[PDB]
DNA sequence: GGGGGAAGGATTCC
DNA sequence: CACGAATCCTTCCCCC
């Protein structure tokens, strides 16, 4: 069958910051996203393991991080930089297999089925790849290897950080019955709970439930997905993913429902969005708002043609107005998203 | 009954 | 509650 090798870069953003300023190694490093509402308002994008040991991780408020680690190194997120480093590493991987799926800024899958035979050679190829990336970009990564993408990923999670692991056909059979359903990619907290209310704590448990009831609880796609995995039949092909949308969203100094007060933020979002679009022309635009109670509302429109900067501006305000008149809540974050590229 | 789209929301965290 | 992008779901709507 198919042999998949998954690469996931270790504590990536923070590690890139270490590569660019080596003295940082050994010290707790936290990459922050400062919202500008107040001094250290915002959240953590990621932290290195020195910092994670004490509970400082992605998603917690920067303020909470500083209470725990007042003397750690706090850096503003520099996405562009991390993206360029990522691209280079992806190019190196692209040399080990043409069948590659760049799943995100820091992970990719390679179909090495006709590149090696048996897991042994696969394992050796993983070490070659780890060594090559460490040598070329001084970045440590974790390799996951199995028969399909979901398990290759799971193997990497199990080997984090700077590890490599193979989950052979026998171990998969074991995991299908031993693994906590919540540790399965695609199963967030909302799905974990529904599956719990169904008596489904492991993958195998999805086989002892009437499909119709499963489908009714979590949806058909997710249901067929889990059953497929449980039947040891999951086998999605590794394929090139293409960017389908580009957008920007900013946090406003203060929460507001005032149009003239919100426009500047919206227009700044549009400007960045367009620059990032580069030479892409979208036919669809969506105005996205995050309300005072962290809920997310959006309004959009598809055009029978490409959207120009002027159009985007004009339309953005109409969609923003539609949002204000339709949701009595104050707006905290405002932005845009362009999709359906020509 | 059913295709095809579009819109807005749900969920994931890749 | 203290920060970008993909996929899937429900609800409409138009119409063969
Ligand atoms: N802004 C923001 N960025 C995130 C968040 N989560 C992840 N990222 C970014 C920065 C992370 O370094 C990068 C890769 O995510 P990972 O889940 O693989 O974590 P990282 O690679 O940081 O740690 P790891 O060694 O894989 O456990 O994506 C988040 O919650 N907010
Ligand atoms: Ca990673
Ligand atoms: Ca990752
Ligand atoms: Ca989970
Ligand atoms: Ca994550």
């Amino acid at each position: 069958h198919m042999i998949v090798l998954f690469v996931d870069f270790d504590y990536f953003y923070a590690q890139v910051e270490e590569v660019l300023n080596p003295s940082l190694k050994g010290k707790p490093v936290v990459v922050c996203v400062f919202s500008g509402r107040f001094e250290d308002s915002g959240a953590v994008a990621t932290a290195n393991y020195e910092a994670r040991k004490f509970g400082v991780k992605a998603g917690i408020p920067i303020v909470e991080a500083k209470k725990i680690l007042p003397n750690a190194v706090y850096l503003p997120m520099r996405k562009e930089v991390y993206q360029q480093v990522s691209s280079r590493i992806m190019n190196l991987l692209r040399e080990y297999s043409e069948k590659i799926e760049i799943a995100s800024i820091d992970e990719a899958y390679l179909d090495i089925s006709d590149k090696v035979r048996d897991y042994r050679e696969a394992y050796n190829l993983g070490l070659e790849i780890k060594n090559k990336i460490l040598e070329k970009e001084k970045i440590t990564v974790t390799v996951g290897i199995s028969k399909n993408k979901v398990f290759a990923k799971i193997a990497a999670d199990m080997a984090k950080p700077n590890g490599i692991k193979v989950i052979d056909d026998e171990e998969v059979k074991r995991l299908i019955r031993e693994l906590d359903i919540a540790d399965v990619p695609g199963i967030g907290n909302i799905t974990a709970e529904k599956l719990k209310k169904l008596g489904i704590n492991k993958l195998v448990d999805t086989l002892s439930i009437e499909f119709d009831k499963l489908k009714g609880m979590i949806g058909e796609a997710k249901a067929k997905y889990l059953i497929s995995l449980a039947r040891d039949e999951y086998n999605e092909p590794i394929r090139t993913r293409v960017r389908k949308s580009i957008g920007r969203i900013v946090t406003m100094k203060r929460n507001s429902r005032n149009l003239e007060e919100i426009k500047p933020y919206l227009f700044r979002a549009i400007e960045e969005s367009y620059y990032k679009l580069d030479k892409r022309i979208p036919k669809a635009i969506h105005v996205v708002a995050v309300t005072e109670d962290l809920d997310i509302v959006s309004r959009g429109r598809t055009f029978p043609h490409g959207i120009s900067k002027e159009t985007a501006y004009s339309e953005s305000v109409k969609l923003l107005q539609k949002i204000l008149e339709e949701d009595e809540r104050k707006i905290r974050r405002i932005g845009v998203r362009f999709s359906k590229f020509i």
